[PDB]
């Protein structure tokens, strides 16, 4: 009963992985799509090959994760010939989606350009905000950067393109990017990538946990859901309804999806629960996400879909 | 051993209560004043009295808090009056905090005449963060508005002077505002207000929890501590070192304290903890972190203030 339609394509769930969480090999990819994911994404990739920040640049914590993995992927030419290769054997209902992360502009422009050129009939999700790249600042929080690239974007991509966003904290900013997004024929909104720059510490040894960039490191899960949410909520009521929404964040069990989809959110992606207990997380959120809908006597997500009531 | 000294006084602790909670009123102010605080601040106030946000405005989460009391305060003149006869019955050992958050910048510039003209010596913190007054976006996430305010306040405010910071997610905004606030005369800056406008969902009622806002609000608690614990180390690695810094977020145990202090932050203060425990929590944190620093064999905070490791 968790039929969805994103993009004009159906999935039987809107459950993902999140990008970055088991997508960096051919061999993860295979698991993911054995699994019951309704759709997968494969990690954020780069013209080169990279190896990503020194270990250690990933930690477990009781309330979510802290990461900086530095953009470790198989280059981009890897994973073009993968999803081309297997748009061949229709062996999957729906498209796999392709996130990209170029460390500048001009790199973006140029997967974008290979993409469009190819026969790649995916999805798109162009990624303004790694928050553990040295030297690199989150382009989505410069506005006028932002709407630059994608007005030269626009001017030859013609197929389904999603944008992954950084959290944003204040309702202005989420006024000015509404109305620079909904200038272009966006596929969809992707929020929210981690709260960039947190800190953890272990304060027996009275040091920071991961290595890179003197410990300060993308922030996932349960810490961020109330952000999350607001992100998803905040952008589903300024949007034109042409741009649909993934709702990224501190999902966990089928509660937290309910919120999300409550929110607005079309497709859902998990990434820190997805990183500790594996693919068989969609089979268990599945079935709790069902047993809540059938309380409720819900029988298909329209029944609540953005349906979050104000008191 | 917590002994302290902050602007050039001292302190018996660095403790004391985050504005906004258990500090409304002068009941509540004497309560605090009563306890084991080493210091309390008064509630940021406006030049006229505020009835704050409909209800409800406040809810207690099991990871934090969410909130959006819209800044209700007994005026100005209530404060101010109430800080100068303490002055004169010197019952105290260091000065009381005063904290203002003007609607406009006239405001807040009108306060600080008034405050710069009166026999008040105790330390003032500007609030350039509230996130739950609806049509004003936070004034420290506009570089430019805060520079200029700061240029106009140092040209007559020669008293102590603080500012109440809203979080940063981004290194590169960290390097901007270090810039901007290394140019003046600052005591401190008090790092960090809530993580705003996050959302908190009631499931089964299928709604918002608080009234204002459509539901969006500040958070604070545990959720925001990696988060707090980053802009404080931030600050407290770019800030000249006449600037010393007060760390705000998600303390509740002696070893969140002892997280603050190895980051760099000199006071501490107690919001949602405060809101939750009541003025006996300053008597439990300071026993716990005395208990941390003799496991450790510290007999005063110097010995591991700032002293965060890298890996
Ligand atoms: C180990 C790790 C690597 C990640 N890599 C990326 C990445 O390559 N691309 C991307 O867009 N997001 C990346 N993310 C961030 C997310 O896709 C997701 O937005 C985030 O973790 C928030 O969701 P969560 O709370 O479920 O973790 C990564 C997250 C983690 C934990
Ligand atoms: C009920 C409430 C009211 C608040 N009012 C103010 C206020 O008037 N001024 C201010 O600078 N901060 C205000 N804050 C924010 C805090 O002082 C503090 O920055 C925040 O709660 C983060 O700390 P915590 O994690 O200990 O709550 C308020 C917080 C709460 C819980």
């Amino acid at each position: 009963m968790l039929n969805t339609t994103f993009a004009n394509a159906k999935f039987a769930n809107p459950f993902m992985n999140a990008s970055g969480v088991h997508c960096m090999t051919i061999e993860d990819l295979e698991e993911l799509k054995a699994s019951q994911a309704g759709a997968y994404i494969t990690k954020s990739s780069t013209l080169e090959k990279r190896e990503g920040n020194p270990l250690p640049r990933y930690v477990d914590l009781e309330l979510g994760s802290i990461n900086s993995m530095g953009l470790p992927n198989l280059g981009f030419d890897y994973y073009l010939d993968y999803v081309l290769k297997n748009q061949k054997e229709n062996a999957q209902e729906g498209p796999i989606f392709f996130s990209i992360a170029g460390m500048s502009a001009a790199e973006n422009i140029a997967m974008l350009k290979k993409i469009q050129e190819s026969d790649f009939s995916g999805i798109t999700e162009l990624n303004l905000s790694c928050p553990n790249v040295p030297g690199k600042p989150q382009l989505a929080y410069d506005f006028e950067a932002t709407e630059k690239l994608l007005k030269e974007v626009f001017t030859f991509f013609t197929k389904p393109l999603g944008v992954k966003l950084p959290p944003y904290f204040d309702l202005v900013h989420f006024d000015i990017m509404a109305e620079i997004l909904n200038q272009f024929p966006l596929t969809y909104v992707n929020s929210v990538n981690s709260i960039g720059n947190g800190l953890f510490i272990d304060p027996e040894a009275e040091s920071v946990v991961i290595k890179p960039k003197d410990g300060f490191g993308g922030i996932g899960g349960a810490y961020i859901k109330p952000t999350a949410l607001a992100n998803v909520r905040a952008f589903y009521t300024r949007l034109k309804p042409e741009i649909q929404i993934i709702g990224t964040g501190g999902i966990e069990t089928g509660q937290d999806a309910f919120e999300h989809l409550l929110c607005g959110a079309t497709m859902l992606q998990i990434g820190t629960a997805l990183h500790k207990e594996g693919p068989a997380i969609f089979d268990r959120i599945i079935k709790e996400l069902e047993e809540i809908m059938n309380q409720k006597g819900y029988q298909s997500i329209a029944d609540f879909h953005g349906k979050l009531k104000s008191l």
